[PDB]
């Protein structure tokens, strides 16, 4: 698993299930190229986004649709989405876990990077 | 003001107002002695807990009554309180700001220490 | 002051000083137009980005240059920047405070919205 | 796994390995009774703290020795320890995951509670 995203709900104390996200990779003209996509499972996790061979050096953006998640719970949130922008694989392959902890007016994100 | 506490509400996007907290200092017999207490203002801040003369070296604990805060909003939260335990003034007097960001199943705390 | 940003450093226990950030507003053609920019003060705060007249309804993005901040401290951080994307003034003028807490592999952001 | 604790390092982007913690349960005289103990594995996780039969209604405190963790990295941290105090099993058994994200001057904690 070169890239996995885990999403937690800080209000309900649960995984954040069915959270949609897209992953983009910055192109040479500084535009965002589509790269991967999916939605979180019942464990709050999204696996299988990419393969080691396809996941090369670049600047990547994970755009998580947190607004739709809160709206489904009848809560008006602050953010349009949560974005996580990072350089990956600049020293060769690594495995990346992106974790996001969600509240209506706040989010916290961290990365675990393993060789 | 050598010690100030600021509390924010991540559900409502507001200062956390009227939040009670108690400060303790570890005594020579290793018990927690009462040191100061108060409630946050309309800005989510609690000033005036102590003075430079009274705020000697020691181990201090701030216990923020997050449970009563959430219960008054009709929410059953996870934590009994949010606690911050730290050594203060080890190397001479410092000014401490403790900030806490609250959600029903999560809290995040940080300190700003200035000379 | 309808928009203020405060940045804290979780490694050093200090305001994050001299942190650059750029604010964008989504244009009618869905592109990000420059709106305002500045750097945090010695208190970690950036005031004066905009005015009530200029800060109309819209989707805004604050991009905080966390990478340059960590690199100047000799740290190679994970994120390219910390981003906050939000709809503002949907239901009339509001005052927004965005707070960001920074670590090399993590950031946490919250908003306080007042009428 | 009725009770699991997961600890992450926000500075290095890694699990926090070999982090010691003790779990206490509040007794009738309001003192803290020893309940469980251990240290995190190479994945940053501590499993096997208790069994369903032993883990009954009570107020529990997880005291995580974050200070020793930072000192091993030559970093002087703010907190003496990170504490997580919560009522558990008041509506019968649940499974609890306590997550803590550590920085030298900050920690963030959340709970995942599953029936
Ligand atoms: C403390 O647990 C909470 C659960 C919830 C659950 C809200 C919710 C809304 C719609 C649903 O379909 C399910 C849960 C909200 C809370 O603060 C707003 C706290
Ligand atoms: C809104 O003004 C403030 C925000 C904050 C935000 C603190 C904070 C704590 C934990 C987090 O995860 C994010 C922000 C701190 C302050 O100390 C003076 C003032
Ligand atoms: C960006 O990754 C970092 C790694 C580290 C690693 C520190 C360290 C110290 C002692 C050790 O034995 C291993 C790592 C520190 C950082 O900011 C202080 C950032
Ligand atoms: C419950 O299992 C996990 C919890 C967490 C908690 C992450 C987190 C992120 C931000 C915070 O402010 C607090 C915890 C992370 C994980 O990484 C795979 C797994
Ligand atoms: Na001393
Ligand atoms: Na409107």
């Amino acid at each position: 698993c070169p890239l996995m995203v885990k999403v937690l709900d800080a209000v309900r104390g649960s995984p954040a299930i069915n959270v949609a996200m897209h992953v983009f990779r910055k192109a040479a003209d500084d535009t965002w190229e589509p790269f991967a996509s999916g939605k979180t499972s019942e464990s709050g996790e999204l696996h299988g986004l990419t393969t080691e061979e396809e996941f090369v050096e670049g600047i990547y953006k994970v755009e998580i649709d947190t607004k739709s998640y809160w709206k489904a719970l009848g809560i008006s949130p602050f953010h349009e989405h949560a974005e996580v922008v990072f350089t990956a694989n600049d020293s060769g392959p690594r495995r990346y876990t992106i974790a996001a902890l969600l509240s209506p007016y706040s989010y916290s994100t961290t990365a675990v990077v393993t060789n």
